[PDB]
């Protein structure tokens, strides 16, 4: 029901598999305990998803060199572009929470990588905009994406310890995903 | 006095400048306030640097697909490789704390990127080892590098809020650096 959202119906197999994923879970110190807590993160954020997106887009719109990546060629924000991506972004909050990180998940990670990269940016929504998001910012955004989240994890009044556990699980999953999304950016053989 | 440590004597200008740096700072939400806590972070960690490195190498050593990047071709850890890098790693804890992030700093960021990449890996210490560290792990390590650090920031018995501030400043600086280190990995024009 979400236009452009193709989880489980992607054209490509990811170039990484569940063996790659396990080693790389290990590199970010992600275990079964984080599965439980990322899932608990979802139940807690699910309600608040609108406010979260406003927090996030309000940080994005605040910074012209960041808003830039949603702009029409004339410099003005493409509002169709913003609204469509927003729906798919909101769904990723829940996917990160609720999906098995199996091969269909990996296939979508690869896809999300391709859509930030020049390979597939601007094709999902059929818009004219900047061709590529500099990978430097994909990495940088790990910070605000985790930050932005933490206050929201506190709002159903969970213990600070449980909030800390959901925040760490989230920090790890975001780091894990951004690391996968670098594939189409990274010189072949260097990934 | 630290062999291979060439901060301020690198042979290349970085391909990024202080204008690039200001916009990346902004992407990771790093401000003057973080300057004052990263500097505080240094005073707090300075003492404990031995123990920190043991924690970090003990995480590295316990994962064979991670230890791998310090191995001789026969699979055994190169001990002359580990010890030399350890000295330069320990200095980076203090550089991140104390340096002005100016052009000489950026030039060294580029260098550190080059040394993880095939471009320069294994030349500093004149060792034979694996040619390249897959960028996926540079990104992944943002997590353990921040997590490792947090307990150490608590040890001089600072209040949790000051500890929270030093930890965030550290999370941001590590994210900022790893984003810069991706340069030699990323397809030209995609950075
Ligand atoms: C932690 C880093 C990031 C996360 C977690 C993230 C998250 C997302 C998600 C979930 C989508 C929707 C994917 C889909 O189902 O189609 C998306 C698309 C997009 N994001 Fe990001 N993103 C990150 C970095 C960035 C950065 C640095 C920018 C620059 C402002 C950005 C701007 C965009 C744009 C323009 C699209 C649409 C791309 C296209 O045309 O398909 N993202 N992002
Ligand atoms: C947040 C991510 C990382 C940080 C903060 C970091 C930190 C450092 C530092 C400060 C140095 C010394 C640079 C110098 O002055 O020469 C170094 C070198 C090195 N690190 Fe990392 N590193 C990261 C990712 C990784 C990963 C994923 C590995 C894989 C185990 C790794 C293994 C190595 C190796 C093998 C060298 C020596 C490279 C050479 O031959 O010059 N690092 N790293
Ligand atoms: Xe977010
Ligand atoms: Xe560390």
């Amino acid at each position: 029901k979400i236009p452009g959202y193709t989880y489980g119906e992607t054209e490509n197999r990811a170039p990484f598999n569940l063996e790659d994923l396990k080693l790389l879970k290990e590199a970010v110190m992600f275990t079964a305990e984080d599965e439980e807590y990322i899932q608990k993160a979802g139940e807690v954020l699910e309600d608040q998803v609108e406010e979260i997106l406003d927090t996030w887009y309000g940080f994005v719109g605040s910074h012209p060199h960041l808003l830039y990546y949603f702009t029409s060629p004339d410099g003005t924000p493409n509002e169709k572009y913003l609204a469509a991506v927003r729906k798919r972004f909101s769904r990723w909050i829940l996917d990160t929470s609720n999906r098995s990180y199996d091969q269909a998940w990996l296939d979508y990670q690869y896809e999300i990588g391709l859509r930030h990269h020049r390979t597939k940016k601007n094709q999902t929504d059929n818009v004219e905009s900047v061709p590529n998001i500099g990978y430097r910012y994909l990495v940088a955004f790990i910070y605000p994406i985790t930050a932005t989240m933490k206050p929201f994890l506190a709002r159903k009044g969970h213990t600070p310890e449980e909030v800390e556990k959901m925040y760490q699980a989230w920090f790890k999953a975001t780091t894990l995903q951004v690391a996968l999304w670098s594939y189409p950016y990274v010189k072949y053989g260097d990934f």
